[PDB]
């Protein structure tokens, strides 16, 4: 067990947003932006055997691609907000990762973004702390 609540942004305003929004929750934000980065820290969620809560905002759409495909082999607890301006990017590349029946979010709002964030770290936490099996 170890759950990663993906989250990209387009803002950077969104990233610190949601630092605060998660730090009275116990889950650790890592912001990758570059692919050395990425290559390096997702190894250690896969070679540190602890059960760690985890939020990983990536701003690059394909480091977040990489960042899914490594967690499918290691079959982590993964919800995911998207946050693109642009819905033909949105879209399409919420529903290759829906298809795959991942707990993907659309959002355009700053302060709706942050509720979306708010489900999904209540609902990991379920997992987390062991609630009755759902």
């Amino acid at each position: 067990m170890k759950i990663l609540i993906l989250i990209n942004t387009n803002n950077d305003e969104l990233i610190k947003k949601i630092k605060k929004e998660v730090e009275n929750q116990g889950y650790q934000v890592r912001d990758v932006n570059d692919s050395d980065e990425l290559k390096k820290e997702m190894k250690k969620l896969a070679e540190e055997k602890n059960f760690e809560k985890i939020l990983i905002i990536s701003n690059d759409k394909q480091l977040l691609k990489e960042m899914l495909e490594l967690i499918s082999k290691l079959g982590y607890k993964v919800f995911l907000l998207l946050q693109d301006q642009d819905e033909n990017e949105l879209e399409e590349f919420k529903r290759k990762i829906e298809s795959q029946g991942y707990e993907v979010r659309k959002v355009t709002d700053d302060e709706e973004a942050l509720k979306i964030v708010r489900e999904f770290m209540q609902k990991a936490g379920s997992l987390e702390h062991h609630h009755h099996h759902h």
